[PDB]
This record gives structure tokens, sequence and C-alpha cells, in this order.
């Protein structure tokens, strides 16, 4: 894990599983979902 590991699990991870757009985008819907 290199090319998959330092920017498959760091950019989507440390820029998207918390990013004002990644994280508040999947988790809005989650939140208004009902």
């Amino acid at each position: 894990g290199d090319e998959r590991f330092y920017a498959e699990h760091l950019m989507p991870t440390l820029q998207g599983l918390l990013d004002p757009e990644s994280a508040h985008r999947l988790a809005v819907r989650f939140t208004s979902l009902g």
C-alpha cells in the first residue's frame, strides 16, 4: 500500500471523511433523511 494507501486512504480520509463539503454532504443527507 503506497499510491492506493497514501492517496486513496489519506486524501478521501483526511480531506473527505471530515470535509466541510465531503463529510457534510454525506452527513446532511443522513441527518435530514427524514
